[PDB]
């Protein structure tokens, strides 16, 4: 045990998140990226499967770990006298969608697509372990620039899936929906479903389509970029006002405008230079 076992780089990013740094495990070079979080800074904390105190963002974590690497993987973490220690996956070389669509601008549709299904993957796979994420946006989702596969990440505000009513969020506010600005209240599916319309607008546009609680509130979507109909069509579909209205994962993965997706592999190839 102790950070004899890691070789600490450069610092990544810190925000909300806290402060992650790139790293390599000494036993065997693997990249891994080394995320230090504050204990003040944790509101919610829960309990190992097996005993003691921990941030809820390692429970969930701990769930949504396996094979499957469309959601990153906490590969160890340890405790300290004033912060935790999280010891995660790194792919390498790497770019977050924030910076990629800083880059790139509105992306063409066939890489959307791509992108939004692996998206829509990794959050199938997070509710099956009973996690919710809580805050699905550009900047929690990491591209393997080698392999095209998307990585969910930052787990920080998630919480247990539930089929009750949310009254707490510490997400996002621009991707939140129509019922957490004005009521305090949302479910999580259909939380998630419009978050996810806010990130599709994103991707095909260039930026997310509202700003301001007004814009939201009233959920009015117009687009600044040639989108095709089929495309708009899924987004509003995502951005209905009323939750009930908005479509489930099934759906979204059936409709027209996601058939024929490319593999990752292909998506490098043609999109990132392979
Ligand atoms: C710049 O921040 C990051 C870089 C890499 Br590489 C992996 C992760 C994972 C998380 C997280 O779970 O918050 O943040 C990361």
């Amino acid at each position: 045990p102790l950070e004899s076992q890691y070789q600490v780089g450069p610092l990544l990013g810190s925000g909300g998140f806290g402060s992650v740094y790139s790293g390599i495990r000494v036993s065997d070079n693997l990249p891994v990226a080394i995320k230090h979080v504050e204990k003040d800074r944790i509101s919610d904390w829960g309990e190992l499967p097996n005993g003691t105190r921990v941030p809820m963002e390692v429970v969930l974590l701990k769930k949504v770990s396996s094979g499957f690497s469309g959601v990153i993987r906490l590969l160890d973490w340890f405790e300290r006298p004033d912060s935790f220690v999280l010891i995660l996956e790194r792919p390498e070389p790497v770019q977050d969608l924030f910076d990629f669509i800083t880059e790139r601008g509105a992306l063409q549709e066939e890489l959307a697509r791509s992108f939004f299904w692996q998206v829509l993957e990794a959050v199938r796979h997070c509710h099956n372990c009973g996690v919710l994420h809580r805050d699905i946006k550009d900047e929690n989702i990491l591209i393997d620039l080698n392999r095209g596969e998307l990585k969910l990440i930052d787990f920080g505000s998630g919480a247990l899936l539930k089929d009750t009513v949310y009254t707490d969020f510490d997400g996002t506010r621009v991707y939140s929906p129509p019922e957490w600005i004005r009521y305090h209240r949302y479910h999580g599916r259909s939380a998630a479903v419009w978050s996810l319309g806010i990130l599709l607008y994103d991707m095909v546009c260039g930026d997310i389509p509202f700003e301001h609680d007004e814009e939201i509130i009233r959920g009015q979507v117009f687009f600044r970029q040639r989108v095709s109909s089929e495309c708009q069509h899924l987004i509003r579909w995502c951005l209905a006002l009323r939750p009930s209205d908005r479509p489930t994962f099934e759906e979204i993965q059936n409709h027209p405008w996601m058939q024929d997706v490319l593999l990752p592999q292909e998506t490098a190839e043609i999109h990132l230079h392979s």
